[PDB]
């Protein structure tokens, strides 16, 4: 049973601190993660709006959430999650 | 005899409780389910609007419905269902 | 001689009664039917607007129509039909 | 020599009489016809606007025209015809 | 040496006479012709505007023009012609 | 060393004289030419605006230019040229 | 272990100094880098706006950033980063 | 090294034709293809987009060659380097 | 239901030709294709491999038709049934 | 959850009784079965040697074995079985 | 209703008379014929052994047989015939 | 890090006991397993020779071995193992 | 109507005279010919055995035969001929 | 600069100690390694003959060798090595 | 017109003199040549047996033959030649 | 002008000295080299038989030969060379 396969997260980060490169790298080292895509959607003066797409096998959301908090991020919204044996897409 | 293959559900959930991650995982473990996609369509102060797409083979709607109720969800609408030997599109 | 291959029906159903899941399942069990897609296009207070796409080989329209009536549905419009040895698209 | 391969017809039909399902079936039984797609483009109070796409090999237009007349249809326009060894697009 | 491969013709035809079905069939029987596509682009009260696409190998334009005249058609414009060993598409 | 592979020419021709069909055929017979596409871009009362695309291997521009002059054509503009071991797009 | 696979950088460079050709070449010689694409997005009188796309395996961002500074460039924005065993697109 | 160069180039409206120019660039070591297209033109100068692809393209030679043929590089719009061509 | 039937069939060396036989089988409901090939022949009988493919093939009709045409089924060598054709 | 996907069985059947056509049809109607291929490998005077390939989703082997016994068949050997989310070949 | 699609004929022809090239051309011009392949399998002193493969749509065997007789050929054997909506291989 | 991806096992089983169907099913339910192929290579009077191919992500060999022992099987040989981010094949 | 598309000829040629390169070139220049493949199958002391494969559209066999005779060749056998709108392959 | 891409090693290991599963896992976790295939080629009473195929990017042979020694293995032979920008075959 | 496209030559060369590398390079620089493959088939004490495959467009056989002679080679046999608009195989 | 594209060398090396891994790495760093494959074909007590396949663009054989000599290798035979705009196979 392959559990969580894709997470699409709308994430807020302070405009500086952990760069998104270092952030992408750390997430990619978690167990089950096969790929991470972080892209900037917008930014204020002090905060950065990020879309973080994580794909893999039995992704541990708790760990991912823990890592984002530690790096000063907040999850504003879980926009999409895909779970199971194969990836299903949205309408 | 492959019965139900795809369900597209418009679902209401309390803004907190069972996270949609845990909800997606649980549904994906049901017999016949090959994939689940949960995405947030909108949210009020206290409720979350979700589109839940389930695909598989002979999906048991009663079980899925039972599971969603237990997790505090309501089905507002069954938007699409596909049944039979292969997946037909709209 | 493969007769009818695709029917696209604009159908009216009472907002409750036979759920569209049970409806899709029955239709999918008819002879020649290889797939059914039912999706909700709109809904009033008391009626549901459905697009029912049926694909298969020598689909029997009389049976399908008979089944829809029995389940409380009306065919407002046959929007598309495909017949013959292969599917041609519009 | 394969002659006529595709006909795209803009057709007028009375809103009731021969249903387009029966019409699609009868056309699909003609010699050389490999598929028919009939779709409703629009409709008045008393007439139905149809796009009839016929594909096959050495399609006999006279027979098809004869059949449409007999079923109460008029050809408003032959929008596209394809002829020869292979299908060229427009 | 394969010569003319595609002709795209803008053709005028009287609204009745030879139907475009019979016209397509005749053209398709010419030597070297592998396919014909006739589609109606517009029509007045008495004339029909047609786009005739002919593809094949060493298509004889003289024969095709002769046939169109005999069937009451006029070539308003030769919009595209392709010649040689293989088809080049326009820009 | 494959030299010129593609020429895109903006060409002026008298509205009558050598038809563009004969012109396309004559160019296609040159050494190294693999295909010619002539299309009309516009036309005045007495002159025709043509886009001539020639593709091949070691195309001889001098010959092509010579041939166009002899057939009453003028090159208004060489819009694109591609040279070398393979075709690069714009 | 595989780390950073793609970096898309929005970069500022003085309108003259290290040419973007020499800059692309220098970056392409770094360990893990398999390809660099530098394109000009816009330019003022004294500064050049560049989009630098770097792809490879375990790309070292610190090295890349150091190199850009040394060549008189500034990173305005890291627009996209991809990390892990395989390339996930946006 | 260099796989793709996209150059914005100025050339006098006459002199070396862009056909001869494309041919001579295509004969350089490592060059696999050249595409020259006219983007615009004044009364006395021609605006050209020159796309060169190949393997370990020598920019100095290409630049040297263009100068010798009376051309100026207004702008290097895109360069691609490394083991594969990465797209923009 | 039945998607593919492979039949080992005996036919008298003359009577209904295998061309007419192939045509009449191909006109049955659900049949999409027939392939008849001669495997061997005695002085008075012909050995045929008849491959029929389609959707919900009616074996009784096919069997009935073959008998009527003077044929005997020596052996049903392969049958495929269900939503897809599974190969051997 | 998905279970048995392919069974390849070496089966003995009496040379007459249930024809292999009726046998293939019966098996193809079981839950989860998407296709059956029965082919004759050899035959004695009184017994028929069959290779039965069944494919589907969560195939119930107990049901299949029960059905074969009832039809007078014996399983000589289970030559191959495939289980899980996807088909692994040998 | 597409009828005969492929004929494979074992044919005897006198070693000279109508060449097999002219014979192949003449057969290819029949209605419904899309391709002919004639190949020599063997030859005596006075007769030629030919395998003639004809493919198309609603091939008229009577015409083909008539044409072969007129050209001095005999059909020794019809080795394969394919009929219906699509081509099945042996 | 996706660890063990493919195991090819040469396995001995008593000619009766747990059928290979039930055996394939149980293995396929283990965490990370995406597919199992069991095929009979040969058989004596009392023992069955099996090739068991397991594919997945971070396959736990200890668990698989434990399950085979419990079902009365012995691993005669681990013929092939594939580990890492992608499947590499043998020469 | 595309007529003859492929000719496979078993041809005898004197071991010297017109080289097979010049012979292939000439044939390839005939109307309708899109390709020629000449390969040596065997050779005696004074004669060369050739398989000549010609493909195209409405190939003129008379012209091809005439050309071979003029170049000192004999057609021992026409092994295969394909005619019509599309290529059928042999069995 | 991609350095070593493929190593094919003929390796000797004691019949017991570190299992080849654990060995494969450990090697797969090294920097640059994308895949490992270990297969048994033969075995004596006390030693195991292994073919270890490692693929990746800038594989560090010293580390791999160090790891194999630590796990009780000996490299009998480096049978094949591939280095550079892409994988070349034998 | 594209003339000669492929030459396959069986060539004899003295075991030393012009190395086959230099020979391959010089042939590849001829007009129309797009690729050369020289491989050793066998060798005596004093002579080398080579298969030279040349591909391109309007290959000049006289030049190639001239070049081979100058480099001390003899053409034992022209095994295959391909000519025309496209490459036919044997 | 792409010159040499592939070299296949039969090479002799002392059983120890420069390992074939270090040898493959050096060669892969030469200008124009895109890939190297070194595999052991056989070995005596004191010498190793190697097949070295080098691919790239305008490979400099003199440099490669110079490098092999310096590393204690001898070229026994150049088995295959490919030159020109593309790789042609034997």
């Amino acid at each position: 049973g392959m559990a969580i396969r894709r997470l699409v997260l709308d994430v807020l980060k302070p405009i500086r601190g952990t760069s998104i490169v270092d952030l992408a790298e750390r997430i990619s080292k978690l167990d089950g993660v096969e790929g991470v895509n972080i892209s900037v959607t917008d930014m204020d003066v002090e905060t950065m709006g990020l879309m973080i797409i994580i794909e893999g096998t039995s992704l541990n959301f708790d760990d991912i959430r823990k890592m984002l908090e530690e790096e000063g991020c907040a999850i504003h919204s879980i926009d999409e999650v895909v779970s199971g044996n194969r990836i299903i897409e949205g309408k």
